[PDB]
């Protein structure tokens, strides 16, 4: 898996629960810093300073471990491989 992988099932299911709750703050800022974790993977131009401000941990905690563990075990999941560094990442050559 990659992170990127991770960042997009996390952003499914935020997708997903907003059919349900489209007024829910707590979705729409959970989906606002996928988005972004998601566009400092693919562009490097972009500044990584404000990842120290994402709380998706918190709110995965907050307000979805007892209502909806199955979307909060995909932020944690997706926040944690968002804000690994570049450099210890693993890579895989072909024919190993
Ligand atoms: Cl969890
Ligand atoms: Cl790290
Ligand atoms: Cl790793």
């Amino acid at each position: 898996m990659t992170p990127i992988e991770y960042i997009d099932r996390a952003l499914a299911l935020v997708v997903d629960r907003l059919a349900r709750y489209p007024g829910y703050e707590v979705l729409l800022s959970a989906e606002k810093q996928l988005q972004y974790m998601r566009s400092v993977l693919l562009d490097r131009s972009l500044d990584r300073s404000a990842l120290h401000r994402l709380t998706l941990g918190s709110i995965a905690v907050k307000e979805f471990d007892e209502t909806d563990p199955e979307l909060s075990r995909a932020l944690k999941d997706a926040y944690y491989v968002g804000i690994r560094t570049g450099r210890g990442l693993k890579v895989d050559l072909p024919l190993e």
